[PDB]
């Protein structure tokens, strides 16, 4: 279990028919199809019958599986090669640091490549390496407030931890800066609510059936995707040398 900041900060756009069209002006519009995170919830019939007195274990297992699905959605929206944010950045929007460690000069270059940068995402180990560079230069950044929470910030831009961002064996990671919202032509999240059997908005549970053994099976499905409206809404600092 982790703090899924990406799901909390991304706005969500309603999609009809499971498909979304974005006009590209460098040709043909790019089409986004919703992806699915599915799991089968298996419960023995004895548990569903007898173990409901202190707490309904059928609902307890349902919440446990839903949390696992949310963790997988967070992982896919960053690392997926089709629609992940680490692979859908324009080549002009990818920059490298002057030296190994992530210095305050590198952060200023990252936020100067687009208008109205709204959030920074980095691995918790990367955030620790950023703080060490601050201390060596004797600067103490103030901080910001986001969604009722107090978080760290740089030039007023909140910096949020995310453990889904990979760390290479050679102790390198990446930092992500993005603009948000459809009205700002930023990054948006794609989902479709109103599906027939909604346990949660955009999430469905179906009875499926019972097999030869007294095991009840359920199908849990969540549909999601992500899109970048304009190329200059996302930026990556590629090779940040953490660990020294």
């Amino acid at each position: 279990i982790s703090s899924r900041w990406l799901l909390r900060v991304l706005p969500w756009t309603q999609v009809n028919g499971g498909t979304y069209r974005v006009n590209r002006r460098l040709l043909a519009p790019r089409e986004y199809e919703l992806s699915v995170a599915q799991t089968v919830l298996k419960i023995h019939s004895r548990v569903a019958d007898l173990y409901n007195d202190p707490m309904n274990q059928m609902d307890q297992q349902l919440r446990l599986t839903v949390e696992a699905l949310r963790e997988r959605q967070e992982h896919e929206m960053i690392n997926n090669r089709e629609f992940g944010l680490l692979h859908n950045a324009d080549l002009k929007q990818r920059i490298h640091t002057r030296s190994g460690p992530p210095t305050p000069d590198d952060l200023d270059e990252l936020i100067s490549r687009r208008r109205k940068t709204q959030v920074l995402l980095a691995h918790p180990r990367t955030i620790a390496a950023i703080g060490r560079e601050w201390n060596a230069r004797g600067i103490y950044p103030t901080g910001a407030e986001l969604h009722g929470t107090d978080v760290r910030a740089w030039r007023g831009i909140p910096l949020l931890p995310c453990n889904k961002i990979p760390v290479t064996p050679e102790q390198t990671s990446s930092i992500i800066a993005m603009r948000l919202g459809e009205e700002n032509q930023g990054v948006v999240g794609l989902h479709q609510t109103g599906i027939p059997d909604e346990y949660q908005p955009g999430l469905s549970v179906r009875f499926m059936g019972i097999n030869d053994q007294a095991v009840i099976q359920y199908l849990v499905s969540a549909y999601y995707s992500a899109a970048v409206l304009v190329p200059d809404a996302l930026g990556i600092l590629e090779d940040v040398e953490i660990g020294h």
